């Protein structure tokens, strides 16, 4: 759930998930997917293609448990989806501490409406 | 749909939604409801307990029609559970805006989880 997602991103960046990662670009938080604006962005859309994968689980609501081990991210057997959910979230924030480098904060706040349309997944 | 509540949030508010309250207190935003912090936090609080009224439509993936008429927003469906979810939205802008004048930057990313249990809706 949204829960261990923003936790993940804390734990690999070191941000507050919601403010650096609750609205950025053109894929991070709410509305769905469009053309990436940037590498940070990218990460958020590739999540999103992820999410469609899921079948039985709810990647919002859901909870799930997971680890903090050698300062790694350890998903727990939960279930196939809410495993296979986990391991996405996991990426994700793998995927923002590793473009850290280029985050803009031009890009925080972005008016989702002005993306254009994504490809599909 | 949530674009559909975005946009009206910044025609009543005049304020970018995601910035302002994308995180805001213990309601507004994801991560369901608590007890409100101010009638900002109030706002999304009944907004929330509106959604979980609803049948017949999915409240977060939904869209509907509406309209700007005279400065209101006017919304566009017969269809029962839309005509209820863009009179949610609209309340909830029209909250929003109406509580500006305590608007508190404090309550921005709010520690969500640490907030007291909502009244039961
Ligand atoms: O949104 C802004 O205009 C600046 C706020 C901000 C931006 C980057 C950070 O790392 C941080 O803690 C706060
Ligand atoms: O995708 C990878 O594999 C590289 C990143 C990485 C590298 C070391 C870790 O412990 C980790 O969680 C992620
Ligand atoms: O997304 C917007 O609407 C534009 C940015 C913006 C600039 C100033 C504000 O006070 C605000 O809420 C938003
Ligand atoms: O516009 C105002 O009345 C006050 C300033 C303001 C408004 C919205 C913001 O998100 C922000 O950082 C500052």
């Amino acid at each position: 759930s949204l829960f261990e997602l923003g936790k993940m991103i804390l734990q690999e960046t070191g941000k507050n998930p919601a403010k650096s990662y609750g609205a950025y670009g053109c894929n991070c938080g709410v509305l769905g997917r469009g053309k990436p604006k940037d590498a940070t962005d990218r990460c958020c859309y590739v999540h999103k293609c992820c999410y469609k994968k899921l079948t039985g689980c709810n990647p919002k609501k859901d909870r799930y448990s997971y680890s903090w081990k050698d300062k790694t991210i350890v998903c727990g057997e939960n279930n196939p989806c809410l495993k296979e959910l986990c391991e996405c979230d996991k990426a994700v924030a793998i995927c923002l501490r590793e473009n850290l480098g280029t985050y803009n904060k031009l890009y925080r706040y972005h008016l989702k409406p002005f993306c254009k349309k994504a490809d599909d997944c």
